[PDB]
């Protein structure tokens, strides 16, 4: 077929101008991608008129007698419009630049970094407790091991009573351990921006106290921006990574400030080169010794931040996340958002959240009656349910939960009211962890990195192209994550190009 084989013959051209010199017949797979997209782009970039005069010439028809190839303005949106941009994304480093929160990921070793100097968060929910045995002896571990550098952890005095205090501060000068207290410093003396997160940490932590919300991991999530804990250069930590065999030196270089967890999955696309999903994660964070570059990236990371902290019903109206989206139309939302007429804390809304696992009547009201129906019994209960919500039936909702327990064997679970408690609470981990996650979390941290690829064709995973440095993950890989830049690992994500 003549369209056939302009389309081959221009694939192939293209693909001899992207693909490393020597290694074109290695390529099929992308040959497969360039003819497929070759097609697909055109149809697209044409006319209804123009997609039938094509369709009448492929099959030798209407004032055509033989399969015949492209018309010409047919061919110039090809060659010009379609070919060139298919090029660009393959071959051009213009197409592989990624701009991060107002800055470039330089292809340079521009920004070094202390891989030596650790640091680690650890507040208490426990005021007598300063530190649970099982997290003291990762860091002691730690510690041994990273000398001859500085092991810092980050606290909250607040949060323990004078013995848990004294005993902490003993723990460490006895472990090489530098103890932080972020209810030690001066917020006069630190950044507006600084000042921001700090606040907004101890308000967590001390709605956490009063069990009204409040919650450590958010503190956690919050306190790693902060640039006087960072101090000059430094790398975040999660409490339980394991250090690796062999240290990489005491400085490294790449092209970005701040270097987060990042990596890929690859799902495999038969003929054609492999989808790749980038993941990113704030369980490692390296902080440049540039200072002016990474005070850039931190405070940006913490104005947005801060914004979902103060716009907590619009962000969740925003959001994506599906289990914030059957939170959003929650009966009880609905209430808990005319009641504040929209206006709240984060941690108000977490407590509600936690009520409503309180009880029967708590998270039938909740969550509503259908879902009850349809996760304790079935369909047919449905209006029972509602006028037992109407009336705060509390026993008959709890006789069905208890009623539950039995049909479906659940042996964990005792048909006690605390039995029907524990149930509840744990099913409360799914719609809460989201409400710590999207506002202060890997995910509404990994904003700012998202949309810096965004708008784009999927990323794929091209084996064999020339220059390599135009697809932005790859950037992203060599230059702007951990990776080969710290000592430790993690298998809370996929590693680089993981299948």
């Amino acid at each position: 077929s003549p369209v056939n084989k302009t389309l081959n013959r221009l694939t192939n051209d293209l693909l001899k101008e992207v693909v490393e010199r020597g290694k074109t017949q290695k390529a099929q797979k992308l040959r497969a991608y360039i003819f497929d997209q070759l097609a697909r782009r055109l149809e697209a970039s044409l006319s209804q008129e123009q997609i039938n005069d094509l369709y009448n010439r492929i099959r030798g028809t209407g004032d055509y007698t033989k399969s015949e190839s492209f018309s010409e303005e047919q061919l110039k949106i090809l060659k010009e419009k379609v070919v060139p941009e298919l090029k660009r994304e393959l071959s051009d480093l213009s197409n592989g630049n990624v701009n991060i929160l107002g800055l470039d990921v330089s292809r340079e070793d521009k920004y070094a970094f202390d891989t030596t100097n650790i640091f680690s968060v650890w507040f208490s929910n426990n005021p007598a407790v300063y530190m649970p045995q099982h997290v003291k002896t990762q860091v002691e571990k730690t510690a041994k091991l990273n000398q001859p550098g500085k092991t810092r952890i980050v606290f909250s005095s607040l949060c323990l009573n004078e013995t848990a205090q004294i005993d902490f501060q003993q723990w460490a000068k006895e472990n090489n351990i530098e103890l932080v207290d972020i209810d030690s410093i001066d917020l006069k003396s630190v950044s507006e921006t600084d000042a921001q997160l700090l606040n907004l940490a101890k308000d967590e932590l001390g709605a956490m106290r009063k069990g009204k919300g409040g919650n450590p991991a958010a503190a956690s999530d919050l306190v790693r921006w902060v640039d006087v804990i960072i101090g000059e250069s430094s790398t975040y930590i999660d409490i339980d990574l394991p250090m690796n065999d062999k240290k990489v030196t005491v400085e490294v270089h790449s092209g970005f400030p701040v270097l987060l967890n990042m990596g890929s999955a690859l799902t495999k696309d038969g003929q054609q080169p492999a989808m790749e999903n980038p993941a990113f994660n704030t369980d490692m964070i390296a902080y440049s010794k540039d200072k002016e570059a990474r005070r850039q990236i931190i405070e940006g990371v913490a104005k947005k931040i801060i914004a979902r902290y103060e716009n907590c019903a619009k962000y969740i109206e925003e959001s994506k996340n599906e289990e914030l989206v059957r939170l959003k139309n929650s009966p009880g939302y609905k209430l808990f958002v005319e009641k504040t007429d929209g206006k709240f804390d984060l941690c108000t809304l977490r407590a509600a959240v936690s009520e409503a696992h309180q009880d029967a009547l708590s998270f039938a009201t909740f969550f509503g009656a259908e879902y009850f129906a349809k996760t304790f019994a079935t369909q047919e209960l449905i209006p029972v349910i509602k006028e037992a919500i109407q009336h705060q039936n509390q026993d008959l909702l709890t006789s069905v939960i208890e009623n539950h327990i039995e049909k479906q064997h659940l042996n964990d679970y005792p048909k006690t009211p605390d039995g029907i408690k524990k149930l509840l609470k744990s099913f409360q981990g799914i719609v809460y962890k989201p409400l710590v996650m999207e506002f202060s979390g890997p995910s509404a941290v990994s904003s700012s990195w998202v949309e810096a690829i965004s708008g784009r064709s999927i990323p794929r995973n091209f084996e064999y192209l020339a220059e390599p440095m135009s697809q932005p993950l790859r950037v992203l890989q060599h230059y702007a994550c951990v990776s080969g830049k710290a000592n430790f690992s993690s298998d809370n994500i996929p590693k680089w190009c993981e299948l």
